[PDB]
């Protein structure tokens, strides 16, 4: 069953056959679409089917499907599952798996880079202090004095679900957020709950607007522990605007390394509950979402004010005009400081090229239009007119609930 | 099955039960979502009466006469008519309810807060294209209302056996012509190049300008279509200037005030109305974002940025975004200056959230298509962006139908 998608700006039509290899359900039923819904414990019983599927996929990619090395590996994985209930990936399989988890991430516009992921095997790690050391080295490697490099660090896999490794932070590098008694928020409103958890665990909060949060790290199902990332490893960029000299006086800055750490990596039925991964920012992620979203820093007002815009009626498009300016500032500051960033025009262009190539050589590219389209200027980017098919392929990155909602506390 | 949608900007959560009434299918499956595909959209006495029953059931419930005197009488009365005529006719009251609820169910429409204020013109007594033309001119004049725009629909006779279809071949009642060039690309409007050819190739005398209002191509009772020029005095147009940039009027841009879609199919109680032009008023971005800046369209961003002396050497300077905002500021400014109704995307999306609020409270749900509701600029600073939505097809409904020239047995 072949399916077509059309690019309504170029009349380019592509044929998807890769969705046939889809297994996991999407959330949409025959009579309802949940395409805009944000978020729509494992035994030996179902594991070897998942292991076999992954291993078949793996050996196909190395052109050894049905070879002796392939059959022996299936045999080997079979025996380790029946006697030990789980199994261990080889280094070759872990790297393939983590790369393809990114390749399958249908909400990720930066996937042209998927094959250049640097995979750090941290499966020998046993303690929170060891996690801290592995994460420090990830940050240093990935930052690279501003010449960012994609990397993932993979901590031991779930076993009985009672000894999970978890990074409790949602990203390795994030700014604290403090609810004030008067209802206002100091710093990043997105992190107020996590900040309070950190303070409750004994973090001495400087209580500033741009405080790097501590790491809160759980090894082998134990209670989490706090660690301060060495400040010389946290690369930050002061935000200034090329034409407006008053923009620096807003005193804004942002960190250079986007590194997401709350997600789960699934490979061959194995769940890696601790797997921080990092890339480089698309400019709108900082400029549009992190600063202007009503539930974030909310600087549109002050920017529009200092720009002297008609703020009385929204039909002056003062909000639109301030947002563009803030996003020019973000791009200008990172480029000026020689820290890798990509504008939403370059990144969406690259993704169309990626997507067409994936249809050419893979037969499909799962894509979530609701997420791929940038949050500003959507229709003047080439992905807006591009039809996309969303479906779930494994290996995959999955959501998992926040650990503090599930963790059984030791003390 | 009793699903919930969250707004991630306010944490408001709404429960949807209306989706359980969803009749038609969405084109998604459990293994694959098609929420971004543009178009996944000869009846019989068998399928017809249940469709009629379901419509009349929700109609008589709406007037709180469910299970009553008139309800049962109408049900058998229509049941008698279908068995005897292989179709049936809608009472005026049901026809109005049917049309208002097709708008209400249009899950891609951000302006549905106005759904109940639709003016319905019953043109089912129409028999000829000239008659069609008279009805359309009156529609245009009523809806334009000297710039004080009023929502309206005009409903021509329903399909009978598919050989007697009434069709408006134009995609909109009012649209600028598009002429391909022997040398470069396109002059006029590229969206309408084919239709502009089919007009000339049908008889039209094109002034081959940049803003030539297309004639109407009207087909009655399945006959060959006829050309008609809309009287110029009824086409209200807004010349586009900018409140800061004197050179902006030098671009020689204008746009018409009335958005009036004429190629969709209205389905009520199983009856198909293949000609049902409907109109409201524009959202600002529909003119300045889509109609003026797409590579598929006018693509004037090139020259606006030049006239702003922006750094077009690299995309990372965001000159397209800068020019894009200025174009849409001008469009709003121009329409408002001339007192022609228009809404900005901040106001229309905030209105829509309140509408969603009302539909979940007083109806249990509101089918919504995020891909189409979120405006094509500044998406995440409008409140629809953080609003989870549920997309499902309810009837009565507006539906896509094939372009007639590929279908009409000429
Ligand atoms: C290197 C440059 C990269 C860029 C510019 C980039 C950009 C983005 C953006 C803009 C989003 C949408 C999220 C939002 O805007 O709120 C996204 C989603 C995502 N990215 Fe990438 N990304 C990059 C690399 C990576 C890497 C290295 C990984 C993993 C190894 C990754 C995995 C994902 C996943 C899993 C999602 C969606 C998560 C979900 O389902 O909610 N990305 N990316
Ligand atoms: C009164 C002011 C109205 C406004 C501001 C408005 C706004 C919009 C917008 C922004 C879209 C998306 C199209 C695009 O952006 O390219 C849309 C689509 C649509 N509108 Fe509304 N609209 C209005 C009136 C009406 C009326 C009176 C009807 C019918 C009675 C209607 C039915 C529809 C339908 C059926 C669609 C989508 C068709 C499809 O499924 O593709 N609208 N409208
Ligand atoms: C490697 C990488 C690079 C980059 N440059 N960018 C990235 C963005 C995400 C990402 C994933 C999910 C997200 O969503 C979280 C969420 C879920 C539910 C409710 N709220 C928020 C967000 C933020 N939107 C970002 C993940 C990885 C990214
Ligand atoms: C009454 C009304 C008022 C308004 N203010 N606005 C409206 C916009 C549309 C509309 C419907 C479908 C559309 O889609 C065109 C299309 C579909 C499939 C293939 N090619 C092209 C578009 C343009 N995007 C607009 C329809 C009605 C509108
Ligand atoms: C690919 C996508 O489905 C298509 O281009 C849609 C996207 N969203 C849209 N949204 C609106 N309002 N109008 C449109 O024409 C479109 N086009
Ligand atoms: C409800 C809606 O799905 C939600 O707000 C999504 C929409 N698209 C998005 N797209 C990106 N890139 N990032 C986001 O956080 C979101 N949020
Ligand atoms: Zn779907």
């Amino acid at each position: 069953r072949f399916l077509k998608v059309k690019n309504w700006e170029t009349d380019v039509v592509l044929t998807d056959t890769l969705h046939l290899k889809s297994t996991l359900e999407t959330g949409c039923t025959e009579h309802i679409c949940m395409g805009s819904i944000m978020l729509p414990v494992r035994t030996k019983d179902q594991l070897f089917p998942l292991a076999k599927e992954f291993l078949d996929q793996y050996y196909s990619s190395i052109k050894r499907f049905g070879s002796k090395a392939h059959m022996d590996r299936l045999e080997e994985v079979n025996k380790e599952i029946e006697s030990t209930s789980t199994y261990q990936l080889k280094d070759t399989e872990l790297i393939y798996g983590a790369k393809h988890a990114w390749r399958n991430a249908s909400r990720c516009v930066g996937r042209i880079q998927w094959s250049k992921l640097q995979v750090f095997d941290a499966r020998d790690c046993t303690t929170a202090h060891g996690m801290f050391n592995y994460i420090c080295n990830h940050v240093k490697y990935a930052t690279n004095k501003g010449n960012l490099r994609s990397a993932i660090t993979i901590f031991p896999q779930r076993t009985d679900g009672k000894h999970d490794f978890r990074v409790w932070n949602s990203q390795l590098i994030r700014y604290a957020g403090y609810k004030q008694p008067d209802g206002s928020t100091l710093g990043d409103p997105a992190n107020v709950q996590f900040t309070e958890i950190c303070i409750q665990q004994g973090w001495k909060a400087p209580r500033g607007r741009f405080d790097v949060l501590p790491l809160l790290l759980q090894a082998n199902g134990n209670d989490p522990e706090l660690f301060q990332i060495p400040p010389e490893l946290v690369l930050e960029v002061p935000i200034r605007h090329p034409k407006f000299d008053w923009f620096k006086d807003l005193g804004l800055k942002w960190y250079g390394l986007p590194a997401v750490s709350n997600m789960l990596l699934e490979i061959g039925g194995l769940e890696f509950s601790a797997c921080p991964f990092s890339g480089w920012y698309m400019g709108t992620e900082i400029g549009v979402r992190d600063y202007c979203d009503n539930s974030r820093y909310n600087i549109l007002e002050e920017v529009a004010k200092k720009m002297d815009l008609d703020m009385r009626k929204t039909s002056s498009l003062w909000k639109d005009q301030a947002l563009v300016e803030i996003n020019i500032a973000v791009l200008y500051s990172f480029q000026s400081d020689k820290v890798t960033i990509v504008d939403h025009h370059s990144a969406t262009e690259s993704f169309i090229k990626h997507m067409e190539n994936e249809y050419r050589c893979r037969g499909g590219c799962p894509a979530d239009w609701v997420w791929i389209v940038p949050p500003m200027s959507g229709s003047i980017t080439p992905v807006f007119h591009q039809e996309m098919l969303n479906y779930r392929l494994t290996p995959s990155f999955e959501y998992q609930p926040d650990p503090w909602n599930t963790h059984v506390w030791k003390g």
